[PDB]
DNA sequence: AAAAAAAAAAAAAAAAAAAAAAAAAAAAAAAAAAAAAAAAAAAAAAAAAAAAAAAAAAAAAAAAAAAAAAAAAAAAAAAAAAAAAAAAAAAAAAAAAAAAAAAAAAAAAAAAAAAAAA
């Protein structure tokens, strides 16, 4: 479950992940987040 | 686009380490008595020096313990086999100076934003 928020006054979005898969850890969900950023893997990533 | 290797799921096998608390011993590093050793003073037994002397090597010569010869017999030591102790030769090594790659601070300047003036 991932939708796209929007804010009302700036035009910024966030990306809210309310569930994850079955069998997966948050934390390495969130330390390969942290990589991809890292490495320049994914483009776009603001905070987390 | 093919090959290869990591990692993660869950039942199995098998291990490792840090501290507290008291009382005794064992290493290991220091002050501090205590005695060799060394520098620099005065001080005092020994060599010198000389005259004077008498005790032991020479010399005669007998004789009595001796060192070579003979014999028998016992068996220490030497050289050849093995089997251990203990030391130079040579090579290796762990920290350790040198080099190279990544994290944090820096401001110049502008995009976007927030806020307010007339």
């Amino acid at each position: 479950r991932a939708e796209v928020e929007v804010d009302a006054k700036t035009g910024r979005e966030t990306i809210i992940v309310h569930e994850i898969p079955y069998q997966v850890n948050k934390a390495r969900l969130i330390e390969k987040i942290a990589e991809l950023v890292k490495e320049k893997r994914v483009e776009g990533i603001s905070a987390l």
